[PDB]
């Protein structure tokens, strides 16, 4: 029983941190194979931020340039380049501890753990979502640029999104591994903003489903509803629509339980219009959206990645 | 900015879980140097559990009773003790992956990271806090038995959980690495509970100032209070008492954010009373009592926004 916000272990991606320095800037790396894979701004000063030519800025570079450190061995770049907003340095030397990996680029309402580190150190490890507008409520300070987030399926770690930019909320933004921004994001100093948030449907069902499974079950109720009436209900509190893909991958949960999809709805909608009355749900007085359907049915199954 | 429930890095934990066999249980150790840590119930069978004798159980087995499975490799166990309700088993290898590490004995209301395992193999990581009833609110299955908590201040990992069960309100009770447990619990089936738990009052109290040092005054007031009146009205809303060790610990984050401890002891009265009116406090709408002044202290910019 219980039910945690939970992260993959992170011993396969702590291996593979190193710190990169350039001129002023230290920042974070991830070294895979014989490359260090880090952000493109680490080549730039506060004053290169406003108006920054990246390729103008790499050309002046050379190798010895950028200082890399695994652990307290310095290792060689013997080569760089540029791809999309990430930094490739190629070293002389193939990381021993590469793991088994890919890269994969995730969807709004997909979750990953994220490896906060400061000077190619690992400090924490915490789990969380993409959000609808491409932004992720993290726990970033200076020095966290280059942090890593993941997903491991069985002994593969999938490499999702690498951190770049904190925007003026306080939010978080960056790249999938092969620097394509996540959201309508620049990396340079420039008027920027998290647009207006929604809330993860399909996550909030999946909790529900696994307050159900721990024994919390005051919200149900009899009733049921229509795809297209709870849509409705929906795009009136800022949750984002629910596809039939969203119903389809809630089936397993459903079956289990005993409460379709749509009887599920039914108990969400009864929740925005009435509040949970000072009760709490997996000892949360907020209806929760960072576990999809999948985290649920793994924390609630048990599945090992050794 | 912002404020997660964040874990210790897990990778030096990793390489010390493992699977400890005996007859049909299987659960979980920890390997550290030539020694397996593991809970003692491992010898026990269902029926056992009653009223086992582990004294009269343990003598009865021999070395190569027990069967320790590190990744796919066999360890030859060279020896057993027993040690309070941990079992001991020497092997004829040491970890080559053991982390810098030390046992340590937590009170209630510190906090610390849990790998989850099952099989010897890690499934997840996650934060949690020693409740005041001694008990932690984990997430875990049965095959969980042995998964431990840990804390890595540094590069030295301080051991402080190993999971020995599942009590009948959902929450855990464990021992130390010594094999004491924590709270009046035994590794027996016998009628236990976890008591009364109450609210952690100094973790709620550091989790409102790391509000206000990213940014957020709107439950501060214009008033103070003493230390009895404030334990007076904490209590009546079961929040355990604030005592001058909580008073003192508080003093680096009152330095920082400028509110002395008993002024944010009226911030916190208030809230008990007049609940949040639809707003919420670093993302939650409940006060929340598992990150400790030290958890604060170590997230938090030094910097208040
Ligand atoms: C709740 C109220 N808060 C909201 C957030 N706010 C704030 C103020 C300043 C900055 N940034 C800088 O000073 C320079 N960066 C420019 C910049 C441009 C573009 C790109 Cl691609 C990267 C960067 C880098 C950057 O954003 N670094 C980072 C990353 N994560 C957390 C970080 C945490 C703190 C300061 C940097 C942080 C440096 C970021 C946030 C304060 C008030
Ligand atoms: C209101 C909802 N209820 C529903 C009922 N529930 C519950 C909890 C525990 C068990 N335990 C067993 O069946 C056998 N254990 C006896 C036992 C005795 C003494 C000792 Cl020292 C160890 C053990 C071991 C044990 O507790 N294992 C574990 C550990 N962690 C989580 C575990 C999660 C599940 C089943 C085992 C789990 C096996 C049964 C039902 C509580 C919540
Ligand atoms: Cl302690």
């Amino acid at each position: 029983s219980g039910f945690r916000k939970m992260a993959f272990p992170s011993g396969k991606v702590e291996g593979c941190m190193v710190q990169v320095t350039c001129g002023t800037t230290t920042l974070n790396g991830l070294w895979l194979d014989d490359v260090v894979y880090c952000p493109r701004h680490v080549i730039c000063t506060s004053e290169d931020m406003l108006n920054p030519n990246y390729e103008d800025l790499l050309i002046r570079k050379s190798n010895h340039n950028f200082l890399v450190q695994a652990g307290n061995v310095q290792l060689r770049v013997i080569g760089h380049s540029m791809q999309n907003c990430v930094l490739k340095l190629k070293v002389d030397t193939a990381n021993p501890k590469t793991p088994k990996y890919k890269f994969v680029r995730i969807q709004p309402g997909q979750t990953f753990s994220v490896l906060a580190c400061y000077n190619g150190s690992p400090s924490g490890v915490y789990q969380c979502a993409m959000r609808p507008n491409f932004t992720i409520k993290g726990s970033f300070l200076n020095g966290s640029c280059g942090s890593v987030g993941f997903n491991i399926d069985y002994d593969c770690v999938s490499f999702c999104y690498m951190h770049h930019m904190e925007l003026p909320t306080g939010v978080h933004a960056g790249t999938d591994l092969e620097g394509n921004f996540y959201g309508p994001f620049v990396d340079r100093q420039t008027a920027q903003a998290a647009g207006t948030d929604t809330t993860i449907t399909v996550n909030v069902l999946a909790w529900l489903y696994a307050a159900v499974i721990n024994g919390d079950r005051w919200f149900l109720n009899r009733f049921t509803t229509t795809l297209n009436d709870f849509n409705l209900v929906a795009m009136k509190y800022n949750y984002e629509p629910l596809t039939q893909d969203h119903v389809d991958i809630l089936g397993p949960l459903s079956a289990q339980t005993g409460i379709a999809v749509l009887d599920m709805c039914a108990s969400l909608k009864e929740l925005l219009q009435n509040g949970m009355n000072g009760r709490t749900i997996l000892g949360s007085a907020l209806l929760e959206d960072e576990f999809t359907p999948f985290d649920v049915v793994r924390q609630c199954s048990g599945v090992t990645f050794q």
